[PDB]
C-alpha cells in the first residue's frame, strides 16, 4: 500500500469533542506524494519506539483506521492533512511517529452544509472501512499479532 510516515500533531481540536471521531493529524509539505484528497480505509502503525504509549495502542501493530486526506472543506481548514480515526481504540498519539497505509479509497472529500450531514456519512465510512479491512487481512493472510481490527 501506499504510505506516509510522520508525527501525530495538533489539529483544530474538534474531532473527538465535536464529532465523536478523534483523528490523528499529520501534515506534509506539498512536495510529499499523497493519494488524491478523499476518504480511505487503512492501517495506522505506531513505529518502533522506546517512548511509552498511553492508552490501548502499542507500537508495531497495524490498527484499523478510517482516514481523511484533504483540507476539511466542511470546516474550511487552511492546510491539507492526513487524518486517521483509529477504530475502537483510545490512546494519546500526539508526538508519536506513525505510519499510515492507504488500502482502499472509500469516497471523495466533500463539503457538507452541516456537521449532521457529515456525521451521517462518516458512520457509513467507518462501516465500510471495517468491511474493506477485513478483506485486506484475508488478502495478505496477515498474522493476528500484527494488526487490530475489532469485530
Ligand atoms: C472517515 C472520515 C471522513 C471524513 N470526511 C470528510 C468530508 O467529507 N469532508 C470534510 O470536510 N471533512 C471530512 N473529514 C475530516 C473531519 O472534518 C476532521 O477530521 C475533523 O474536522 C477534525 O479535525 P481536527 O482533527 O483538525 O480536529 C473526515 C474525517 C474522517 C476520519
Ligand atoms: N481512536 C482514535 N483515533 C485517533 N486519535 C485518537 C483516538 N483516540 C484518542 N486519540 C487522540 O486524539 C487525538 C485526535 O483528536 P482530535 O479531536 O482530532 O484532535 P486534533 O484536532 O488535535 O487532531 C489524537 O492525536 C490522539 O492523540
Ligand atoms: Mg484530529
Ligand atoms: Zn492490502
Amino acid at each position: 500500500h501506499f504510505y506516509v510516515t510522520g508525527p501525530v500533531v495538533r489539529g483544530a481540536g474538534r474531532g473527538g469533542k465535536e464529532l465523536g471521531f478523534p483523528t490523528a493529524n499529520q501534515y506534509f509539505h506539498d512536495t510529499v506524494a499523497l493519494p488524491a484528497d478523499g476518504v480511505y480505509a487503512g492501517w495506522l502503525t505506531i513505529l518502533p519506539t522506546e517512548a511509552p504509549v498511553s492508552g490501548n495502542m502499542e507500537p508495531e501493530v497495524a490498527y484499523a483506521a478510517a482516514i481523511s486526506v484533504g483540507t476539511n472543506p466542511t470546516f474550511g481548514d487552511e492546510q491539507r492533512s492526513v487524518e486517521s480515526f483509529v477504530l475502537d481504540r483510545d490512546a494519546d498519539l500526539y508526538g508519536h511517529d506513525v505510519k499510515v497505509e492507504f488500502v482502499d479509497h472509500v469516497r471523495a472529500m466533500e463539503k457538507f452544509d452541516s456537521v449532521e450531514q457529515l456525521l451521517e456519512v462518516m458512520a457509513k465510512d467507518v462501516q465500510k472501512t471495517r468491511t474493506l479491512l477485513a478483506q485486506d487481512v484475508q488478502a495478505h493472510k496477515m498474522a493476528p499479532e500484527t494488526y487490530f481490527l475489532q469485530a
